[PDB]
């Protein structure tokens, strides 16, 4: 009978169609919307590119492989198929690594990486990923039968020769899947917790500013980098003494772009830990929303834990949601008189709720990473765990389970473009305007 084989093959063909029309919709949408011409979208573009080539070639040739239960198109066809397949998938997981380190460096490195990232740099990183994936797999497959001497793969099958042993296969699974997964997992949980601090920075870049030399605040106080007050005394000799105390060497005045970035984070974390430690700042910080929190930090980042602890009547109104009543309550202080230009933008935040005074695009959690990673894990885990199982025995895993797990790794490339439309609304309207 085996008509179910033809039926299932048609389903996989349908699945392959959904994959290729889903990925080409992403490619087209990116090149016609103009509003999606950002860096992170270009990473999703290449991810869609890798899913496209693996959804138009790999899924089709594997369908015929399980259909006729053999490989009857020579050895070169099998070698080139597995090469392109593995490279594309390895470029896919490296791309996921790129995205993971992308918006993580956008957090930890506001100046080194975040303030220096173009579409050209993205193409280099992606291009580098494909080159690495190429060198790792393509010569390893092709030039292996020309290395040992004779081909192990018999006419009628199609697999990898240097993955004969289950030990070397499991080792590759660790270094190419388990290791990237744990990293992306660690990074993601260090993004979801540290996404609120990204916008905390842009406020301090407007108020305090950025400079490598040593200047003076809106009152004549020595400060280097991003709002880091070295000292309060009008003496330059002792000002640099505190500067070199934070760096580690004789800067003789000026610093670099990475040093200023480092000294910035040392004062922000000290402020936040200065809020939680303080008995009059901790309940206030926990009574405000995540958006109103950076505004409070801006006060602590400047005045200090003590300076903000001197506003008793003010902190009481913040907890009691007396925003407009606290807006005028903060307009009667030395801070509002000495450096008033920035105070107008801080107080406005406490009475409205949004940062329309500072403008700045809002950034909340990782809306894209959660979908694509969970999809990537759930789909590929039944295969890699099966490799772990296959390692400690032989006939413990049937060929059917290998084919299914191989297909589960294929639907990963199918769900990935669907994850794009199941998140951002800009991708939604662009997938809707198309096709008409
Ligand atoms: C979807 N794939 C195309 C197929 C199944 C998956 O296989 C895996 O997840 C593996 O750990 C292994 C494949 C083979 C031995 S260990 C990876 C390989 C490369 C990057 S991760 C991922 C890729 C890989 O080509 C196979």
């Amino acid at each position: 009978t085996i008509w179910q084989v033809v039926f299932i093959a048609f389903l996989t063909g349908f699945l392959a169609l959904v994959t290729i029309i889903g990925n080409i919709l992403v490619i087209v949408a990116f090149k016609v919307n103009k509003q999606l011409k950002t860096v992170n979208n270009y990473f999703l573009l290449s991810l869609a590119c890798a899913d496209l080539i693996i959804g138009v070639i790999s899924m089709n040739l594997f369908t015929t492989y399980i259909i006729m239960n053999r490989w009857a198109l020579g050895n070169l066809a099998c070698d080139l198929w597995l090469s392109i397949d593995y490279v594309a998938s390895n470029a896919s997981v490296m791309n996921l690594l790129v995205i993971s380190f992308d918006r993580y460096f956008s957090i930890t490195r506001p100046l080194t990486y975040r303030a220096k990232r173009t579409t050209k740099r993205a193409g280099v990183m992606i291009g580098l990923a494909w080159v690495i994936s190429f060198v790792l797999w393509a010569p390893a497959i092709l030039f292996w039968q020309y290395f040992v001497g004779k081909r192990t793969v018999p006419p009628g099958e199609c697999f990898i020769q240097f993955l004969s042993e289950p030990t070397i296969t499991f080792g590759t699974a660790i270094a190419a899947f388990y290791m990237p997964v744990t990293i992306m997992t660690i990074l993601y949980w260090r993004i979801y917790k540290e996404t609120e601090k990204m916008n905390c920075f842009e406020m301090l870049r407007i108020d305090e500013g950025l400079r490598l030399k040593i200047y003076k605040d809106c009152e004549g106080y020595y400060t280097i980098g991003i709002g880091h007050l070295l000292t309060k005394s009008p003496s330059l000799n002792a000002a640099k003494s505190e500067l070199d105390k934070a760096i580690g060497r004789n800067t003789n005045g000026v610093i670099t772009k990475d040093e200023a970035e480092k000294l910035f984070n040392q004062d922000v974390d000290a402020a936040v830990r200065g809020i939680l430690r303080n008995a009059k700042l901790k309940p206030v910080y926990d009574s405000l929303d995540a958006v109103r929190r950076c505004a409070l930090i801006n006060m602590v980042f400047q005045m200090g834990e003590t300076g903000v602890a001197g506003f008793t009547n003010s902190l009481r109104m913040l907890q009691q949601k007396r925003w407009d009543e606290a807006a005028v309550n903060l307009a009667k202080s030395r801070w509002y008189n000495q450096c008033p230009n920035r105070a107008k933008r801080v107080i406005t935040t406490f009475r409205t709720g949004t940062w329309d005074a500072y403008l700045i695009k809002e950034k909340k959690a990782a809306q894209t990473l959660s979908a694509i990673l969970l999809a990537f894990i759930i789909t590929w885990t039944p295969y890699n765990i099966m490799v772990l199982v296959n390692t400690f025995c032989d006939s413990c895993i049937p060929k059917t389970y290998w084919n299914l797990g191989y297909w589960l790794c294929y639907i990963n490339s199918t769900v990935n473009p669907v994850c794009y439309a199941l998140c951002n609304k800009t991708f939604r309207t662009t997938f809707k305007t198309l096709l008409l």
